[PDB]
DNA sequence: GGGAAGCCGGC
DNA sequence: CGCCGGCTTCCC
């Protein structure tokens, strides 16, 4: 398999500089409100210590010279959509992982030769750069997971590569904390059990391991540690779809809300097109503007009716638990196929 | 079935 | 930047 993973560097900030070039070379911080937080920081801003998730208040007191802009999501979606469309032209299959990440299966495209894959990846960085002035990072590897890992090692504006010949040697010297699913709490204690690198997984009690990691993840690590891990690039998009409609007025009455919720399972569902969700979320935004959501997960796609049936059920649950008044109601679909 | 808990990771 | 939206597993 030949996977190219493409990661748009600090995408929201890059989009702002492309739109407003006078922002280039000065700190720029993109802000998100739900006090607000940093969604993205450009280079000069990051260089001063501004990080994603940081409260705007703390950011200002380390980058007072930064320009702080509000997040303009619809326009970032427009750029992303365009770049995704550049991508799928070069791919057999493309998995959109988020607004700024995509995995391309180009196996059948470079006629199976990893070398022409690397060059394809170059052409792809250059194309995006010429046409959209967006710099991206790419990783080229035999699978999705390796492609990502080496991509993150190559930040920013990079091109990282793990040749099929190098896979085993690479997997071997790989620290355990560099592995997705392995956060701080359990890296800490895989270390306490003598596991420092992914190879150490091979030489361990599978039961003393299992009891802290979990069955499915122990499996994951084993399969990974022996180059027997491979999940395919599914041709799809993981970006949640849905819309939230503003109501006539505040309401906590199930029957007043019900049709509003029912109509959102149209205004979005038409735009949903071919893809089929496994998860439903009713999103309620209070008069307070707080977000109250009840999601459920079903190992089955979602017909128009399977929504309604579980829709109001979840709307119930929301009303039956929160006391706040509700101003807008909506729906979010995820886990597509 | 589905809520509580712990963990990961994106923001 | 330390917090809370998805997944997995424990528990009732
Ligand atoms: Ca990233």
């Amino acid at each position: 398999m030949i996977v190219i993973f493409v990661d748009f560097d600090y995408f929201f900030a890059q989009v702002e500089e492309v739109l407003n070039p006078q922002y280039k070379g000065k700190p720029l911080v993109v802000c998100v409100y739900s006090s607000g937080a940093v969604a993205t920081a450009n280079y000069e801003a990051r260089k001063l210590g501004v990080k994603a998730g940081m409260p705007i208040i703390k950011a200002m007191q380390i980058a007072p010279s930064a320009i702080y802009v509000p997040m303009r999501k619809p326009i970032y979606e427009a750029f992303s959509n365009r770049i995704m469309n550049l991508l799928n032209k070069h791919a057999d299959k493309i998995e959109v992982a988020s607004i700024d990440e995509a995995y391309l299966d180009v196996t059948n495209k470079v006629e199976g030769n990893f070398e022409n894959g690397i060059e394809l990846a170059r052409k792809i960085k250059q194309e995006i750069l010429e046409k959209e002035k967006i710099t991206v990072t790419v990783g080229v590897a035999p699978n999705k997971i390796l492609a990502k890992i080496i991509a993150d090692k190559s930040k920013p504006n990079g091109l990282g590569v793990i040749r099929p010949t190098e896979v085993q040697d690479f997997l071997n010297e790989l620290d355990i904390d560099e592995i997705p699913g392995i956060g701080s709490v359990l890296a800490r204690r895989l270390n306490e059990l003598g596991i420092q690198k992914l190879r150490d997984i091979l030489s361990k009690n599978y039961n003393e391991l299992e009891k802290i990691t979990g069955k499915a993840k122990a499996l994951y690590l084993l399969k990974l540690a022996q180059n027997k891990y491979s999940e395919p690039v599914e041709n799809k998009s993981k970006i949640p779809h849905g819309r939230i409609v503003t109501m006539k007025r505040n309401s906590r009455n199930l029957e007043e809300i019900k049709p509003y919720l029912f109509r959102a399972i149209e205004e979005s569902y038409y735009k949903l097109d071919k893809r089929i969700p496994k998860a439903i979320h009713v999103v309620a935004v209070t008069e307070d503007l707080d977000i109250v959501s009840r999601g459920r997960t079903f190992p089955h796609g979602i017909s128009k009716e399977t929504a309604y049936s579980e829709s109001v059920k979840l709307l119930q649950k929301i009303l039956e638990e929160d006391e706040r008044k509700i101003r807008r109601i909506g729906v979010r679909f995820s886990k597509f196929i």
